[PDB]
C-alpha cells in the first residue's frame, strides 16, 4: 500500500538530463568518429547492456573515455543518448536503420523492439 | 512526432537504485544521527531543493560526506531515500509527520503536497 509517484522517474530523469547539459557530475566523453559527448557513467549503466557491462567491470569502471566503433553513425549514437536522457526517440524512415544499428550495438531492447515495430508499420 | 517511452525513466530508475544496491560509482554518505546512507549526488541533486542546492555550488560539490540536522528522523529520511530511487513512498499515520517533515528539509514538493493530501484525507 505504498504511494507511487507516476511522474517521479521522469522528473528525475528530466534534471539528470539537465546536469548533463551543464556538465554537473559528468565522469566520462563517448567518442563517436569526430564527436565527444559527455554523460553520466551512472545513465549510460542505467540505459545500455554494452556501457553496463564495460563500466560493472571493476577495471574499466575508472576509464574517462569511451571510443566506439568508427561503423558506428554519430547521429545514431547521438538520438540513442537523448532516448537515455528524456525517454523520447526521434526515429523516422531517413533514421531508423541508423537508430537501429547503434541501439542493437548498445544493447537497448526496448528502442530495438520499436524499430521492429516502425519496420512493420512501413509498407 | 518523437515517440515517448512511458516506462524508460522508471526503468532507469530502478537501474540506479540497482547501482546504489551495489555501490556502484556512488560518491557521497548522507549521515542522519548514527546513519548513513551512501548515495549519487546526481541523484540527489535530481530529487531535492536541498541537496541540489548544496551540490550546484561549486565549492561544495566535491564533498563526500553531508551531515544532516541531528532532529531530522533518520527513518524518515531512509524512506525519502528509498522514494527518490524508486518513486514509491510508504506513507502511514505512524510516520508521515516524520515524512513531512524530512521532505519539507529536504525540499521536495511532490511528497509534501502528498503528505498534506494524506492528512486532509485521515479523521
Ligand atoms: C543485439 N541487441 C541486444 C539488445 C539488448 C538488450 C537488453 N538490455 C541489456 N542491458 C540493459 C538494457 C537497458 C535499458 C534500460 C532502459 C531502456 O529504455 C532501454 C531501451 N531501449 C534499455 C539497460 N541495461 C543495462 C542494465 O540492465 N543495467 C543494470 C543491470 C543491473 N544492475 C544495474 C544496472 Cl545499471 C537492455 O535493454 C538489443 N539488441
Ligand atoms: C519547504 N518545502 C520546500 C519544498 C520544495 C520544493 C521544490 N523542489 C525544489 N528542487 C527540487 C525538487 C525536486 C523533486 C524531483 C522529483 C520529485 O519526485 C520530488 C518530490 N517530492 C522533488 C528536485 N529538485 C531539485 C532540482 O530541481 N534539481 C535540478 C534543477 C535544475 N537543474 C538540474 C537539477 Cl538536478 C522540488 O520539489 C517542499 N517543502
Ligand atoms: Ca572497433
Ligand atoms: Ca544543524
Amino acid at each position: 500500500s505504498q504511494i507511487q509517484f507516476t511522474r517521479h522517474a521522469s522528473d528525475v530523469l528530466l534534471n539528470l538530463n539537465r546536469l548533463r547539459s551543464r556538465d554537473i557530475l559528468t565522469d566520462v566523453v563517448i567518442v563517436v568518429s569526430r564527436e565527444q559527448f559527455r554523460a553520466h557513467k551512472t545513465v549510460l549503466m542505467a540505459c545500455s547492456g554494452l556501457f553496463y557491462s564495460i563500466f560493472t567491470d571493476q577495471l574499466k569502471r575508472n576509464l574517462s573515455v569511451i571510443n566506439l566503433d568508427p561503423e558506428i553513425n554519430p547521429e545514431g549514437f547521438n538520438i540513442l543518448l537523448d532516448f537515455m536522457y528524456t525517454s523520447r526517440l526521434n526515429l523516422r524512415e531517413g533514421n531508423i536503420m541508423a537508430v537501429m544499428a547503434t541501439a542493437m550495438y548498445l544493447q537497448m531492447e526496448h528502442v530495438v523492439d520499436t524499430c521492429r515495430k516502425f519496420i512493420k508499420a512501413s509498407e
